[PDB]
RNA sequence: CCGUGAAAAGG
């Protein structure tokens, strides 16, 4: 039978989810990376079950017509950019694709429009935010991604899809930690002190904040290392340490300092100007996440009288930015540093009919409950894992008659799309928007009406 | 799910 690296001539019928090459090999399923659709390939099995299988390309004998390369002194995988050996206008088909088979296989939705992708215009170097592990590799202290499935860092300087700026910045901190000698961490030791990079930089202000993600509080000579990378970048406007001390892989742990400036930057979204800290989730691509806000608005139908709540607002980007065309905007967040962002970025733009709080999403509906406040809009915007059954349940129960479902993980959005239908909720339309090119992620926005009267 | 373009291990 077929065993490890066996050598095999297979054809590729169709991509994965993650953008993987599926072949057909007496009667397994084989998966294989950076091969397309048509393409004929000489393939060396990784490894192989009872039924599945995973495989390397050995050699190409035809290239499909839709791959780039072409492009480009590879950018060869790495981690960063896993679709990024396929044509733009055939990742937004893909994308588009994704959308369909999830929302029947899981939601069981046949019948809707799903529009084709919005793409970008220009589908690189788009990323305003770098998250960039710093490793000891092959004796010396390196800045790189980590390959697929493991903990392997690759050395990069080149990251392809960021912000050029980004990676400079990138560079020159490494090649002031080399420098100063500062003690990379090793997580099976667990030993040392820089774990991680992060640099964020303003779309359209160009102010970037870096982070010190350390093991410990005190770092020899940081003042020394800030006014030197602050010489090099006059754009910084915040230097913060963060300090995770725990074998974890979460980036961030729970303290925070200001070392330089601002504890946040300045950007703007959609003519108004938001104030964002370290831990605030900010949209990566700003340039799309103003597209995809615009789309939300135009689905919801805003009028003068509407009252909106915006759950999982963050830093409050969707709600003040529908806040001059109704009523009133309530917003829900979990983290204080983005809700204080939040009440600020109010008072920046002088938004007086945007109401925050602390808390979880389900008990300030709740408390909005017993209130006596009645929305007409739902706008949802939450992370990978989607929405809870108890969220979904209490937002339904409001009357509000629209639901706008902002989604970056088409899985779980048809997961509660499906919830609320039962609960008298069609799926109106939905609109994919292309938050991440080169990538397999895809962000969608769908619209949800009430129907029945309950 | 902790867990955030990639994100082992371990829960
Ligand atoms: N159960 C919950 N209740 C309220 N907020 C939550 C939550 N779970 C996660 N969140 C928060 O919801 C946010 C999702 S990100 C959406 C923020 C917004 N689009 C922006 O551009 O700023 C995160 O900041 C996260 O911390
Ligand atoms: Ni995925």
């Amino acid at each position: 039978m077929l065993k490890k690296n066996d050598i095999v001539e297979v054809e590729i019928v169709d991509l994965t989810h993650e953008g993987a090459g599926v072949a057909k090999v007496d009667g397994l399923v084989f998966f294989v990376e950076n091969a397309l659709p048509s393409e004929k390939i000489l393939m060396r099995v990784l490894k192989v079950n009872k039924k599945i299988g995973f495989g390397k390309v050995e050699k190409y004998l035809v290239q499909s017509p839709h791959r780039n390369q072409d492009l480009d002194l590879a950018y060869l995988r790495s981690g960063i950019a896993d679709l990024g050996h396929l044509s733009y206008p055939e990742q937004l088909k893909f994308k588009t694709k994704q959308v369909k088979d999830s929302l029947y296989k899981i939601a069981g939705i046949a019948d809707v429009e799903v529009a084709e992708t919005l793409g970008m215009e220009h589908p690189v170097k788009y990323r305003n935010k770098a998250q960039v592990p710093v490793r000891r590799v092959n004796g010396v202290l390196e800045t790189g991604f980590f390959r697929k499935n493991s903990h392997n860092l690759m050395p990069l300087e080149d990251f392809f899809i960021q912000d050029p700026v980004i990676d400079q910045v990138v560079v020159a901190l490494r090649d002031l930690l080399r420098r100063f000698d500062l003690k990379p961490y090793d997580e099976k030791e667990q030993s040392g002190l820089i774990r991680n990079l992060v640099v964020r930089r303003g779309h359209y202000s160009g102010q970037i904040m870096v982070v010190l993600v350390t093991t410990r509080p005190k770092v020899f000579r940081v003042d020394q290392l800030i006014e030197q990378v602050i010489k090099q970048f006059p754009e910084i406007v915040s230097v913060m340490q963060n300090i995770n001390d725990q074998n974890t892989n979460a980036i961030f742990g729970k303290e925070w300092r200001t070392l330089y400036g601002q504890d946040y930057i300045t950007d703007q979204m959609l003519g108004n100007d938001f104030q964002i800290a370290g831990p605030a989730f900010y949209q990566v691509n700003t340039e799309m996440a103003e597209k995809l806000y615009q789309t939300a608005i135009d689905f919801a139908e805003l009028k003068k009288d509407d009252v909106i709540i915006d759950a999982y607002s963050g830093i409050g980007t969707i709600g003040l930015s529908v806040a001059k065309h109704v009523k009133e905007v309530y917003g829900v967040e979990l983290i204080p540093e983005a809700v204080e962002n939040s009440q600020k970025n109010a008072s920046l733009n002088k938004i007086t009919n945007a109401h925050y709080v602390c808390d979880t999403a389900e008990n300030a509906m709740k408390k909005w409950l017993k209130e006596g406040i009645q929305p007409t809009v739902i706008l949802v915007d939450p992370p990978r894992k989607g929405l809870t059954e108890s969220f979904i349940k209490a937002s339904a129960q409001t009357g509000a008659d629209r639901i706008a479902y902002i989604s970056c993980n088409v899985a779980t959005m048809a997961r509660d799309i499906k919830l609320y239908q039962e609960l008298g909720y069609e799926l109106k339309k939905v609109q994919p928007v292309d938050l991440f090119p080169q990538t397999h992620h895809v962000q969608t926005v769908a619209l949800l009406s009430k129907l029945d009267v309950d």
